[PDB]
């Protein structure tokens, strides 16, 4: 209920802080979902987040090992008293300061993240090669971003990024009435399932450049970011791509020939 949970923050004198992206889970049927996208919990889960605890107790409840790290101090005792009972490690700390690299092979990340961090934890998250599978939610953009095909908007370095290490599916999207208080966006439930590869700093180098200036040509972007020009146009034509091809028409083979290419 939203009423339930409006009900729950007025009793431990909160209010939802901007500052922290505070935007808490107000359906069961939505942490349902997040359960049941995220299981079978075969290593220990790791919840960024845990706001009022709702996905905590979900996911304890399905029988997970549980480290839920949140930043917000204030959330403490709503944490304790919805977690009574229940073996929670509570970490409160900032997320983007936990030491990920080290956790166990085979964990899960199982997050409603906050909007702020989301991206570059997940990039991080993606990085250890460590997680069996990441399932979270995001702003729908960024979801879009996260799963896009070449030749869109979205498509670009994230949805590179993401699928260099792993492969991207959007499930479910959420309404901004999920969430007290509502948000102004549309969010979207991924689910992230690594297939291997750790970073390639090369690659995002390529990656990184080939959509750092938006209005030119693949060639001309590369160009302008120190790649030499005339190992670019050989490196293209080998590829049978057009002079004039843009960045969002290459997809992660394309990219990784590309870099081979050019090496
Ligand atoms: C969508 S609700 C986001 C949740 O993440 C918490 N949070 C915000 N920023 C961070 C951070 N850097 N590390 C851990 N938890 C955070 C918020 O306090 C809230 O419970």
């Amino acid at each position: 209920s939203p009423q339930s949970v409006r009900a729950l923050l007025e009793r431990h004198g909160l209010f939802a802080d901007k500052r922290f992206g505070q935007n808490f889970l107000v359906s069961e049927a939505h942490l349902r979902r997040i359960v049941e996208a995220a299981r079978p919990f075969t290593g220990p889960v790791f919840e960024v987040g845990p706001g009022l605890g709702a996905l905590t107790r979900a996911l304890l409840e399905a029988g997970a090992e549980v480290t839920a790290i949140e930043k917000d101090l204030r959330l403490r005792p709503v944490l304790e008293e919805t977690l009574s009972g229940l073996p929670v490690r509570l970490v409160f700390q900032d997320a983007l300061l936990y030491p990920w690299e080290e956790v166990p092979q085979g964990s899960l990340l199982v997050a409603n993240l906050p909007y702020h961090i989301a991206t570059p934890l997940v990039t991080r998250l993606l990085k250890t090669g460590r997680f069996a599978r990441l399932v979270f939610l995001v702003q729908k953009e960024v979801a879009e971003r996260m799963t896009a095909r070449p030749k869109t908007p979205a498509y670009g370095v994230l949805t590179l990024r993401v699928a260099h290490h792993a492969v991207a599916e959007r499930l479910f999207d959420l309404p901004p009435g999920a969430f007290f208080p509502p948000p102004k966006v549309w969010s979207s439930l991924v689910r992230l399932t690594p297939t291997g590869a750790l970073d390639d700093p090369g690659l995002f180098r390529l990656v990184e450049a080939a959509f750092g200036k938006r209005r030119k040509t693949l060639l001309n972007a590369l160009a302008a970011a120190g790649y030499p020009k005339a190992r670019v146009e050989e490196a293209l034509r080998a590829l049978g791509l057009p002079p004039r091809v843009r960045a969002e028409e290459l997809d992660l083979e394309a990219f990784r020939r590309l870099r081979e290419g050019l090496e």
